[PDB]
């Protein structure tokens, strides 16, 4: 099994190979992570090492994967300043993390390129502003204002991913996540609706990102994550195909960790599978993270990573983080051995 980009650099190739071996691995086989936050926002949700350091304090382990998100799609910008809503100053810490033997994961709550200023007259940014199939289609038509903002957004993401490339850092790159959910602009029109033409447009949009980044931007360091929402239907209806995807993901929020649906559907892709976003439904500090680690290990053994979200989803703000992260089968920072 080789990366989807035929030009994948050595660093990305050796990581992907190592990920492909872990379900067969006797000892450690389940990679830990945390979401460190959003690049360049204030307060607890902002990116820093704080999320990791709090887990080191609670568990004595630093998560193996540190996640950042480049974008604040919930905020409006000036029309023509849309790339202001993408920031990658998080990269400096992510590079130290790779250098200490951790892995880096990038998502982006992208602004909605259909709207100048990412401003649809809604009272906020267009992150969760739905658009029709006709409106969505304009993001893929040469010469449109939507396509121009789209590429401008992509350029500033690419800038950040290129810096990481130039420091020899492979990236678990998770674009256009939870696409089978009705909430994001890039996602479904409806709640569990089977819209073939939205499905086709999403596949086309993901493929647009893939070739832009693979050809034009020479982003050799990316392992492409396709992570639908575990609590919505038509999970693989949005799959762009084996040629576009390196890692199969689910975003999995629940009060009962055993209730995961989509597992065998997603194993069908024949890709390394991860719970690339994880936490409770109810943000009340009762979620048992040791239960999750055991439930994975016993019931979803092909699973090779778990990445809790930040805030009230963090193991720190919940139960038995220590037990979860010190499980004999868990890979934390310091535990990764690659040729």
């Amino acid at each position: 099994a080789v990366p989807a980009n035929p030009s994948a650099d050595n660093s990305a190739k050796k990581v992907y190979q190592w990920l492909n071996g872990l379900p067969d691995s006797n000892g450690k086989k389940l990679i830990s992570g945390i979401f460190g936050g959003y690049s360049n926002i204030g307060g607890d949700s902002g990116f820093s090492l704080a999320q990791g350091n709090a887990i080191k304090d609670a568990t004595g382990k630093f998560p193996a994967i540190y996640g950042a998100d480049y974008a604040r799609g919930w905020d409006v910008s000036a029309p023509g300043d849309e790339a202001s809503l993408i920031d990658h100053s998080c990269n400096s810490d992510l590079i130290s993390h790779w250098k200490n033997g951790g892995l880096v994961a990038i998502s982006h709550h992208l602004p909605n390129p259909f709207y100048a200023g990412n401003n649809p007259g809604t009272g906020e940014g267009g992150l969760k502003k739905a658009i029709s199939n006709d409106e969505f289609a304009t993001i893929l038509q040469d010469g449109t204002g939507a396509r121009q903002r789209w590429l401008s957004l992509l350029d500033k993401v690419a800038e950040g991913l290129q810096e990481l490339r130039d420091n020899g850092v492979p990236v678990l790159y998770r674009p256009l996540h939870e696409m089978n959910g009705e909430w994001f602009w890039w996602g479904a029109t409806g709640y569990n609706t089977n819209d073939a033409t939205r499905q086709d447009l999403y596949r086309r949009l993901y493929q647009d990102v893939f070739s832009y980044f693979v050809n034009t931007k020479g982003l050799t360091n990316l392992l492409w994550v396709f992570s639908p929402d575990a609590n919505r239907d038509h999970k693989t209806a949005y799959y762009p195909g084996a040629g576009y995807v390196d890692i199969a993901g689910l975003d999995f929020y629940t009060d009962n960790p055993a209730s995961l649906s989509g597992y065998d559907e997603m194993l069908g892709l024949n890709k390394p599978f991860g719970l690339v976003e994880v936490g409770p439904s109810t943000t009340n500090g009762q979620y048992d993270y040791a239960v999750l680690v055991n439930t994975i290990l016993q019931n979803f053994p092909k699973t090779i990573m778990f990445v809790p979200w930040n805030d009230g989803w963090s193991p720190v703000k919940n139960q038995n983080a220590a037990a979860a992260f010190n499980n004999g089968s868990v890979i934390n920072l310091g535990d990764i051995s690659i040729s």
